[PDB]
């Protein structure tokens, strides 16, 4: 009908919590790849990329913005 | 008539860059508190606000991708 299921946002929220545990050094990498981008340099990112590895909670939301476009709600 | 897809992100953009050249300082603070929104503390921020201030074209596309939501 109208769709209810837990949306887009929760199953990605899920999906992207799990890879920070199984994978950090991967999700670290996606971090590195998404400013350099921006022309930044390893000695300028380094220490940003070490801070959110250092707060799961603040990681999670970082990817979801800065990887997958998608804004915590409210 | 036509509304393109092209035309607002170039309408967006413009409005964007004009800041940049008036208020770089205004736009430094934009970046510094959606980076600070994720538990980034300035000494970890700053350089990076600092390395997108020297390259305006990343400073412009950063601020297009993360203040304002769109792409090239
Ligand atoms: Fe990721
Ligand atoms: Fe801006
Ligand atoms: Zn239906
Ligand atoms: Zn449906
Ligand atoms: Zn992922
Ligand atoms: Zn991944
Ligand atoms: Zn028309
Ligand atoms: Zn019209
Ligand atoms: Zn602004």
């Amino acid at each position: 009908g109208s769709h209810s299921e837990a949306d887009n946002y929760a199953r990605e929220l899920k999906r992207e919590q799990e890879e920070i545990i199984r994978v950090p050094d991967t999700e670290a990498a996606e971090v590195a790849e998404i400013l350099a981008r921006y022309g930044i340099e390893p000695h300028e990112y380094g220490p940003v990329v070490n801070a959110l590895r250092k707060k799961p909670q603040a990681w999670l939301d970082f990817m979801m913005k800065f990887e997958l476009g998608l804004e915590k709600p409210d």
